[PDB]
């Protein structure tokens, strides 16, 4: 895509609430002698609007995304406020006085805050803001500089949560027959990135309270030397006492921001709320169980932008390999591995059952998979198998030959690989590809890679998966409709946003967690699509399927995932619980109104990679 705007921003302007108390902050410090005001990352002009509406007399909004920015000019231009909004092509550390803004202002303005409050460099910004665009301090509001948020107060809580761990944690020292050892020691990208951001309202099996919330930090936004002390001063080195017995998976940290003495917002887990927390995975620790009586003690710093929470421990009463949290969520989801060693011990039974557990012709198995994988290492554990990873990162073969030592391999087993025969004269009995990216979509080039697999293939030899299914079903979702398009001008408080930006949003939705997804279903899932890999005789272009409507409501989306088939029996599902994969929607621009009892025609489209999904 060309022109983007993230997604974030359809959320945020639909929240009625946040406008509201920007709006009522804004207009308490125009209204009180705050005239020449300044928009620091404006994105639609929203904050600059109501700047000029509460009757500011000069107004100044920069944006450093270039669609953001234009985009802006034409929301504030269809809002007839052209004459009293400059917009500017910038970020605020560029903003010259007078070349680019005539004088200092006396308030500023900012939203320029992540889940983690200092990750998009607000203190950096407003250091500058205080040093070169801003009036002086107090010591009338037209005299003085003041900044929009004034301040605000960091929290934290040390929590149990499963799904989280799964993503930062590989939790089984053995797997489908292989074991995984000691002496590899698997950290995820979070390890010393240091947090994630998470909607833990709605989290996935839900978060359990181990300790209170406790106060982290505070941070005064319009204290110039507090704020240039940040870069220098000493970690708070912090023991929270522990309250329920548990599993210590995270910190999960927000906070309470004061627009004025009036006015606050608060970023704390809640279903009425948009907001996210930022959470600081607990990983590197001997016993991860704590129980009342212990306290948890960590550093909290704040020197180079990210807010740190370091030196996790629990205070009673070996080769590092770094993985992406989708390969931890890979490892610690067991159904996968134990679906591949049964559907390969099937192939090396049916193929050559005398070496599953000529003698010096090994069963060969390749492995396409990609990014980090272990389905070599249990092939090598099934037989009289010549396994090939295809890991690219030389961490990832230090890890995996320190893995097939401890699974009683002898030295190059294990062998490290375009498709082509495993010998000159030799062919592959398995062959496993990645036909589903972690995002919910088709792998690219997926049915050009099983073609040229198939040629490599041993008589009885297979493909794996064999083929895969796409599964789908008709939702009525309130929240997906409202995270891809902004629902009027009564959420923006009057101003005309939503036809402007609604125009940036894509039809396909992925890296969709959909078992956190408020859906109320319409239909009950069916399959939309057979993707082929041994057999491409059975794929179909263009196929009309029939829904039958279960419930009467408002369609806005159709979330769809897939069964991938190793064999006839055995099916993994990317839907499941412990899926390292995410899912996708097709979000409708449009919702239709859908009556039990009817059948809804679906197009669906297929050519190579792509799928395309309507309703006909
Ligand atoms: C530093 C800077 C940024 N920019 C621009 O402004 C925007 C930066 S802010 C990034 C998104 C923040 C959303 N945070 C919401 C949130 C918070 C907490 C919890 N949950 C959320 C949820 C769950 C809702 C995402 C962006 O448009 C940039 O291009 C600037 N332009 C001019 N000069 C500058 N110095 C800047």
């Amino acid at each position: 895509a060309n022109w983007l705007v993230e997604r974030w921003h359809f959320i945020m302007l639909n929240d009625t609430k946040r406008n509201t108390i920007y709006n009522a902050a804004i207009q308490k410090a125009v209204c009180l002698g705050s005239k020449s005001v300044l928009d620091i990352g404006a994105g639609t002009g929203i904050l600059s609007m109501f700047a000029k509406k509460a009757g500011a007399h000069s107004v100044y909004a920069c944006e450093l995304s270039k669609t953001m920015y234009e985009l802006a000019c034409d929301v504030v231009a269809a809002n007839k406020m052209e004459a009293g909004i400059k917009l500017l092509h910038t970020k605020s550390l560029d903003i010259e006085i007078p070349k680019h803004i005539p004088e200092r202002v006396s308030l500023v303005v900012t939203e320029t805050v992540d889940a983690g409050l200092f990750g998009e460099g607000i203190v950096e910004s407003l250091i500058h803001a205080w040093e070169h665009l801003l009036l002086q301090p107090k010591t009338n509001c037209e005299k003085y500089g003041k900044v929009i948020p004034a301040s605000a107060v960091i929290f934290g809580m040390a929590v149990e949560c499963a799904e989280i761990r799964r993503h930062h944690r590989v939790g089984i020292k053995d797997i489908a027959g292989i074991h995984l050892p000691t002496n590899v020691k698997f950290q995820s990208p979070a390890y010393s990135e240091p947090y994630t951001t998470e909607k833990m309202s709605r989290v996935p099996g839900g978060y359990l309270a181990l300790t209170e919330c406790f106060e982290i930090m505070t941070v005064d936004f319009n204290n110039l030397q507090e704020l240039k002390s940040l870069a220098t001063k000493k970690p708070d080195k912090i023991g929270i006492p522990v309250i329920k017995e548990g599993i210590l998976d995270a910190i999960m940290v927000w906070f309470v921001l004061q627009l004025d003495d009036e006015h606050s917002l608060s970023t704390s887990p809640s279903e009425e709320t948009c907001w996210e927390q930022a959470v600081y995975p607990v990983q590197d620790l001997a016993d991860y169980w704590i129980k009342p009586g212990d306290h948890v003690m960590m550093e909290v710093s704040c020197q180079d932008c990210y807010l740190r929470i370091q030196s996790i421990s629990v205070l009673g009463l070996e080769q590092t390999c770094i993985l992406e949290s989708t390969e931890i969520a890979l490892l610690n989801n067991i159904p996968y591995h134990e679906g591949f060693k049964m559907a390969m011990s099937k192939v090396l039974s049916s193929l050559t059952p005398e070496k599953l557990y000529n003698i010096l012709e090994p069963f060969y198995v390749l492995d396409v998979s990609e990014g980090f994988s272990v389905l070599p290492v249990i092939a090598g554990t099934l037989g009289q198998v010549k396994p090939y990873s295809s890991v690219e990162k030389d961490q990832h073969r230090i890890a995996l030959d320190l893995i097939s030592e401890a699974n009683h391999f002898p030295k190059e087993t294990l062998e490290f690989w375009m498709l082509q025969r495993p010998k000159s004269d030799k062919l592959w009995s398995i062959i496993i590809l990645d036909v589903i990216e972690p995002s919910g979509l088709i792998q690219q080039e997926i049915m050009e890679k099983a073609a040229i697999s198939r040629c490599l293939l041993q008589s009885g030899g297979k493909i794996f998966p064999q083929y895969v299914l796409m599964f789908g079903l008709l939702v009525e979702s309130q929240t997906l409709l409202e995270e891809n398009a902004v629902q009027g001008t009564e959420r923006t408080l009057g101003l005309n946003i939503a036809p402007f930006i609604n125009q940036f949003q894509v039809p396909i939705r992925v890296f969709l967690d959909l078992s956190s997804l408020p859906c109320i279903p319409l239909s009950k899932p069916v399959e939309l699509l057979r993707l082929d890999l041994m057999t491409p005789y059975l794929n179909t272009s263009n196929r009309e399927v029939k829904v039958y409507v279960c419930k009467s409501g408002r369609l806005t989306a159709i979330p769809f995932w897939y069964h991938m088939y190793l064999d006839e029996e055995i099916r993994l599902d990317t839907s499941s619980e412990a899926s390292h994969w995410k899912q996708a929607a097709v979000v409708l621009d449009n919702p239709i109104q859908v009556e039990m009892g009817e059948e809804l025609v679906l197009s669906i489209q297929h050519h190579k990679s792509n799928v395309s999904i309507t309703v006909k």
